[PDB]
C-alpha cells in the first residue's frame, strides 16, 4: 500500500474526518476501527483524540487498501496517517475504537490494529475500563 496525500477540511468525530484528496472535499471513514457516535460513552472522547490528532499535524495521508475505496455512503475508505502516525492505530491504542468492521480484500493493518487493542484491553483503557 502507499500514502498519498490530503488536507484536513474539518474534524467530525472519532472515525470521520473532512479531507481534501486530489483536490476533492470528502468524508473519509476509517478503515477497520468504530469509535462510540457522539452520543455514547466515550464518544465525545473520541472525537476530540482525532481531532487534536489531525489538527496539530503538519503532514495528513490517506492510504487506500486493496478493495473497496468508498463505502455505500460515498465515504472514503482509508488508513488516515498524521505526521507518519496511524490515527486508526492511534484511536484503537488508547481504547478510544474497537477493532470492526473488518472486510475481506481490505484489512490489511488487521493484525497491527488487533495487537493495539489487546494493549489497549491489558492496560484496561477507555472503553475496556
Ligand atoms: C468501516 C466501514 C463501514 N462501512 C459501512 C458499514 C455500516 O453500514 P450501516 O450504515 O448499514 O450500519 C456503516 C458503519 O459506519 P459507521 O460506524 O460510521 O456508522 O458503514 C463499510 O461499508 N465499509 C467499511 O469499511
Ligand atoms: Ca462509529
Amino acid at each position: 500500500l502507499h500514502k498519498e496525500p490530503a488536507t484536513l477540511i474539518k474534524a467530525i468525530d472519532g472515525d470521520t474526518i473532512k479531507l481534501m484528496y486530489k483536490g476533492q472535499p470528502m468524508t473519509f471513514r476509517l478503515l477497520l476501527v468504530d469509535t462510540p457516535e457522539f452520543n455514547e460513552k466515550y464518544g465525545p472522547e473520541a472525537s476530540a483524540f482525532t481531532k487534536k490528532m489531525v489538527e496539530n499535524a503538519k503532514k495528513i495521508e490517506v492510504e487506500f487498501d486493496k478493495g473497496q475505496r468508498t463505502d455505500k455512503y460515498g465515504r472514503g475508505l482509508a488508513y488516515v496517517y498524521a505526521d507518519g502516525k496511524m490515527v486508526n492505530e492511534a484511536l484503537v491504542r488508547q481504547g478510544l475504537a474497537k477493532v470492526a468492521y473488518v472486510y475481506k480484500g481490505n484489512n490489511t493493518h488487521e493484525q497491527l490494529l488487533r495487537k493495539a487493542e489487546a494493549q489497549a484491553k491489558k492496560e484496561k483503557l477507555n472503553i475496556w475500563s
